[PDB]
């Protein structure tokens, strides 16, 4: 439903984006970049060109095998500068390969999934419902559901904490 882009402004300085736009890895090293107030200055965070007041959406995210990436969503007014929290409390709503595990990034404890080997996964958004789900493609098998409030414009969502990871808009 949704063609997305990776926003290049809204990129941590030592994320690495691919020339078309869809793919985020990290660099150890910090690109020199004007420090934008939209960009987030210290956390491994990128949003979408594009975000979402209304309606019913959907994209779909390939998925590195190791440890240290995030995606899902976030609200506008997430804050870009300093070091935030990654939780739903602050703006995000996500799932997480962490420790070898999958997880929901629920607060205070994020819920742990078991759900096998993920390498492909849809992201439904859906405003009328008020709801941000997850799904495996493979059967589209149900992952986990945040039902939320949503009361502002809405980013697709993506971290990386890791230089052996990665996410790609797929
Ligand atoms: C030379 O090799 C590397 C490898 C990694 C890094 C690097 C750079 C910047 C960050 C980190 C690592 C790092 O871990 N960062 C966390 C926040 C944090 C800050 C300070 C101390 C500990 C943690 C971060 O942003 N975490 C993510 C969590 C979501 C997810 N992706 O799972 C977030 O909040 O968006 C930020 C530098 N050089």
């Amino acid at each position: 439903k949704v063609e997305l882009t990776l926003d290049p402004d809204t990129a941590n300085p030592r994320l690495i984006l691919s020339l078309d736009l869809k793919g985020v890895r990290l660099g150890e090293r910090a690109q020199d970049l004007p420090n934008h107030p939209c960009r987030f200055d210290t956390n491994t965070r990128v949003l979408a060109s594009c975000g979402f007041s209304s309606g019913r959406h959907h994209w779909e995210v390939e998925v590195g095998s190791k440890d240290g990436w995030a995606f899902g969503v976030a609200r506008e007014s997430v804050r870009r500068k300093g070091l935030t929290p990654f939780t739903p409390e602050e703006g995000v709503w996500a799932l997480q390969l962490n420790g070898g595990q999958y997880w929901a990034v629920t607060s205070p404890e994020r819920s742990p999934l078991s759900c096998g080997h993920l390498s492909r996964v849809r992201v439904a958004l859906d405003l009328e419902v008020g709801a941000v789900s997850f799904y495996a493609v493979e059967d589209m098998r149900h992952l986990y559901t945040f039902r939320v409030n949503f009361q502002e414009r809405v980013f697709p969502l993506f971290s990386v904490c890791s230089t052996g990871t990665y996410l790609r808009i797929w």
